[PDB]
């Protein structure tokens, strides 16, 4: 994340990383649904995920720090292009659940839709600079504008697409490589997962992608109860 400082140790509970059995290297975020899922984007899936929960700085372990590994991925089926990348979203369900604590607790899906003009939050360990990655994962606000600037951006978000276009047209703060998968949150409810945006991050209109969570409620209430067979929306 650029343009924001380091997190409230306390507000991001719901917040976990990704990285690999080969490479330490958090390569993605995604946020906790319950005490056996994970919300994150479709792009972030590896041949062999690994999960940190309960995590801050990347120095200094929180006492309750969990590390989990998949039993169960899911995607959306059903989507404009091949790569799925138009609906990058996707349900890991932890091998063995977590147990609640202080640094580890479940985001609140949200529970109506929220558009443009809505100031919203977004958090990782991605890179803060051109070439650097916190040891603490960083926080800024940003808000949700019109669809438009993403478009002409990005070749896999359409118009009408299931997601919200958010950042500061200004630039200087935005999601970077690294905080891929994470929560966008607003107003304590995770309205986005972090899809993607442009290179460098934080450039003047170049706001970036976030999958509009809302739209998918259903689909994940589903997966989450037993369904397999269920599909995302059109
Ligand atoms: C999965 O959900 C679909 C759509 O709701 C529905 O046909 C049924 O409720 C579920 N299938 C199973 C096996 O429960």
């Amino acid at each position: 994340v650029v343009g924001g400082d380091e997190c409230n140790i306390n507000e991001h509970p719901f917040l976990v990383a990704l990285y690999t059995s080969a490479s330490s290297t958090i390569h993605c975020a995604g946020a906790l649904i319950n005490r056996e899922w994970v919300l994150t984007a479709a792009h972030c899936d590896r041949r062999n995920i690994r999960i940190k929960l309960g995590m801050h700085s990347k120095n200094i372990r929180n006492e309750d720090e969990q590390i989990r590994v998949p039993r169960g991925k899911y995607f959306c089926l059903n989507t404009k292009f091949p790569n799925g990348l138009d609906k990058d979203i996707m349900l890991i369900r932890l091998r063995r659940p977590v147990t609640y604590s202080t640094h580890i607790a479940p985001v609140s899906l949200p529970s109506r839709s929220r558009g443009v003009g809505s100031r919203c939050r977004i958090m990782g360990w991605g890179k803060i600079s051109t070439t650097t990655y916190p040891d603490v994962p960083h926080c800024t606000n940003i808000f949700i504008v019109k669809h438009k600037w993403c478009e002409p951006l990005y070749p896999w978000v359409p118009a009408d697409s299931r997601t919200l276009c958010a950042g500061i047209l200004k630039g200087g703060r935005d999601t970077c490589h690294g905080d891929s998968g994470g929560p966008l949150i607003c107003n304590g409810e995770m309205h986005g997962i972090v899809a993607g945006g442009s290179e460098p991050c934080g450039q003047h209109l170049k706001p970036a992608v976030y999958t509009k969570v809302f739209d998918y409620n259903n689909w994940i209430q589903s997966i989450i109860a037993g369904n397999r067979t269920v599909t995302c929306p059109p």
